[PDB]
């Protein structure tokens, strides 16, 4: 056999880039044995953090109290390893001793990763490389639980006031059903269509409406619904509590190579706004990948720091009708906002992962219960306190394309307050004067909501 | 026309990476024109500090004084723009006064990027006031940036006299040229070439039974020995001249500037010399420019770097190959890699611009020996680079965790020996020839002789 003339970039695979993902973040360790002992470092009451590239193959961290792992001096034991030919059987890296004054290692350590559904499990062996493999045994192991990723709502609190405004079912099947019909309406037979009127449930004026993601989309004013319903939503939320828009988008984990404590703290997710780690959907790869780069690093670089750039420039927004930017933020931008700050979906009873996205024509009792607050879903996206971060943050953007017309067309956009609520005169640039908040503008009943959205699905 | 009906990952393509390259670093910033101010900040002294992830279509930086920048407190003024549809024609920022207390942009930006060899760069426009109104005369506000030189190694890390002289000596540079360019090529000469190099002392190894570098036996020939042994030895004596202390571990690759601004400046100082070196772009050979450009990227530190950083400590992987086998495959891999990761262009050596052709290996003009000439790319001239003996160091230092390794899983099997008054080790098990190969010294300097086997070789 011939060993390779060269080296070649050797970027971590789907396989590599998954096990990368599984380690990642802050660990709780315990060392068990009778030879269990770190210099220096106590048996009970340790944390491991590590590290992986998005794409890397190479494995960093360090073990030591978590006091010292937030503090800037450097750790007592620093890791180092890689994953070639690592998986959840086997993984591999070495400790360094940070105060004996030479990075050589002092310690070799395996584990296997395993699951436990009642945030991850690492257990393995550690070796003491001063010692000779001819000795005896030694019962050197060690135990290791991936610590519990915070969710929003366990950082952000609304209060009862407002929490018990979100989840009424009166609510939930609104958002649901406002975005369904305008959603799915380009898609509905006549029958359909015809039974929603019925209701009064179509989408904008009758034998009008304003269809929001069909061919004339971006042309038929549906933006502008989208726009108002969001900001009416705000405003009524907001008389009860206090709900700070977004001033700037928060930034990608800083790497545990630059920043120590505050990628720890990340984890800790402190502000709620920290991006939740992706999930792996079952038999639904096409979707895990679109997930998980809709969530990366590179997709904050490439997607969103252009949208928080382009709707923000004066000359691009003096381009757009208000009907032009909603629907193309909508159909861009909010969307992935959603799915970006999105938790995996669980059951509204016990709280544990489920795989399975709630049926939107599933209207138990229990998916009503708080616990309920998955983004990728109308149904209960409102109730997630980060909802309201980004939908304020887009609102404000809707000055910055006022602002913008002022100083390209000055007068041709005119401010006035429409359902009591600031807004602006139909003309050149607002298509139409009549923005559809259901069946209030256009046409709350619950089991009448029930049904539109049987219809629809 | 249709709108998308939905968004997708729009990651930058090889015009838009090559655009965020040439705008990433410090800038030095000139503000002209009447109507040329920015509240708080004097017309001149400025600098501006921009930053462009790898495949990113967004811009950021800051805009402030030299001093504020690298403060802790936040800049008076933060840029935000993106690099769709832009270029050098045409590139739009905006500006953000971050003490008025609203992220709402306070100007406007436009620019065009230019480059002069007469500075790494050369930025210029006109900034307009968004408070202003478009229908009022015409602002007189324009800026000019200049990028700031990225320091070359040399300009950072001084060797002393004794130890300059004696790497950019002809006798030395040739040896290390020679010394590479035989084994690296043995295996690709005819007969008459080989017979040739045997009739000046120059084959590689011992003579009729050759060490070829880069050939099918290249892991099983003791090869590696070879390679280990002579750049312990070129450190022997070049240690007795200077302190010359081995890297501990990797430099890491820049921080972004979004998680420390004055970090992110002080690399682009080059501080310790040890800064990656921006890649540049081979003229008709995109391969090589992309080739180039991946491995001074970050993502390759993570996908393979930082893997050999740890192969080579782990005992569990070293304690599997002889040091014939370990010193083939550091070679042909990571060396050459940690070379062109931490190589600057190539200059000339009477002045220090940059010069697109690589010097010929048959080119022996009395310029290019000349101290200027530290290109990492040449054998005839790495040995000149301060970074040189960094790595060349690190390197060395994993072949006691070779025999470390072994004294682990295998006790007794190695011994340690004093060959050429150099620490190495007995031939054994794990070491397959005990006769390494310094050139002729050992195996047979006349400076005309290595002309002549060097020109054989390439003509
Ligand atoms: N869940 C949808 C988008 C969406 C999210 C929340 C909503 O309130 C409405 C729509 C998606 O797959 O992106
Ligand atoms: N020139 C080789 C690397 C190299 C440089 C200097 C040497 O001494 C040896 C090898 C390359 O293209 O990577
Ligand atoms: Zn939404
Ligand atoms: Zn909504
Ligand atoms: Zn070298
Ligand atoms: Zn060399």
């Amino acid at each position: 056999p011939q060993t390779p003339d060269e080296a070649s970039l050797d970027l971590a695979a789907t396989d590599g880039i998954r096990l990368g993902d599984r380690l990642r973040g802050l660990w709780d360790l315990r060392l068990v044995g009778g030879d269990a002992e770190l210099p220096g470092l106590p048996r009970e009451g340790l944390q491991l953090v590590l590290d992986v590239a998005p794409k890397g193959r190479g494995l960093i961290g360090y073990l030591d109290t978590p006091e010292r792992l937030l503090a800037a001096e450097p750790p007592r034991f620093r890791v180092l390893g890689d994953l070639l030919g690592a998986s959840s059987a086997s993984i591999r890296w070495r400790l360094v001793d940070q105060a004996s004054g030479s990075v050589a290692p002092t310690h070799d350590c395996s584990a296997v990763f395993d699951e436990v559904w009642a945030d991850g499990t690492l257990s393995g062996r550690i070796q003491r490389l001063e010692r000779s493999p001819l000795s005896p045994n030694e019962d050197f192991r060690f135990v290791a639980v991936k610590r519990h990723f915070p969710l929003a709502h366990e950082r952000i609190v609304l209060n009862e006031k407002l929490l018990g405004w979100l989840v009424s079912p009166q609510h939930r099947l609104f958002h649901q059903l406002w975005h369904a019909s305008r959603d799915k309406w380009h898609r509905l037979s006549e029958k359909q269509r015809n039974a929603l009127r019925g209701v009064g449930w179509q989408p904008g004026p009758l034998d009008r409406e304003r269809d929001a993601r069909g061919p004339r989309k971006d042309r038929n004013a549906s933006g502008i619904d989208f726009f108002f319903m969001h900001r009416h939503m705000l405003h009524t939320a907001r008389s009860m509590q206090d709900l700070p828009s977004w001033e700037r988008l928060p930034r990608p984990v800083v790497p545990l190579e630059y920043d120590r404590p505050g990628f720890i703290r990340y984890f800790d997710n402190p502000d709620g706004f920290s991006v939740p780690p992706a999930w792996v959907a079952v038999d639904d790869d096409e979707y895990s990948e679109w997930l998980h780069g809709l969530k990366s690093a590179e997709a904050y670089h490439a997607n969103f720091l252009v949208w928080e750039s382009q709707y923000q420039d004066p000359a691009y927004l003096a381009k757009l009708t208000l009907g032009q930017f909603g629907s193309e933020l909508e159909l861009g931008m909010h969307d992935w906002l959603h799915m970006r700050w999105a938790s995996v979906t669980r059951d509204p009873s016990n709280g544990a992962p489920v795989m399975t996205d709630r049926f939107p024509a599933d209207f138990a009792p229990r998916w009503f219960r708080p616990e309920n607050d998955f983004l990728g879903d109308p149904f209960s996206s409102h109730v997630n306190p980060v909802f309201w971060s980004f939908h304020g943050w887009i609102d404000d953007r809707i000055e910055d394309w006022y602002r913008a017309h002022e100083r390209f067309h000055p007068g041709e956009v005119q401010r006035r307050e429409v359902e009591g609520i600031q807004w602006f005169a139909p003309g050149r640039w607002v298509e139409v004067g009549d923005p559809w908040l259901g069946p209030a503008t256009h046409g709350l009943d619950v089991e009448t909501m029930k049904l539109a959205l049987r219809i629809i699905f």
